């Protein structure tokens, strides 16, 4: 596919029940929204090797109808996205968070 296609449904899976099940370092990154920050996903060497360029990462979240980004004027590294939830939040407690 296209670098914005792969991206996109890596972000998607990223979020995904089957992704956050093996992955916990997803869920202790969560906030009290069960937001995680852009410049977290884009440490992923699946991402990386596609593109480091947060911005294209962006779009790529953009593009996904399941996918919600807050935006935050003051840092673009401070750009967070989560995936609608369906059953149940994935959000650790405080202590538990990294």
């Amino acid at each position: 596919m296209d670098v914005q296609a792969f991206l996109t449904s890596q972000l998607e899976y990223y979020f995904s029940i089957e992704n956050l099940s093996k992955d916990m370092f997803l869920r202790k990154h969560m906030d009290d929204e069960g937001y995680v920050p852009l410049a977290f996903l884009a440490s992923f060497n699946r991402i990386k090797s596609f593109s480091t360029d947060l911005n294209l990462l962006h779009a790529a979240a953009k593009a996904s109808d399941i996918i919600d980004v807050a935006e935050d004027l003051q840092s673009p590294m401070s750009i967070k996205v989560r995936r609608k939830e369906t059953w149940s939040p994935w959000i650790l407690p405080s202590e538990s968070r990294l």
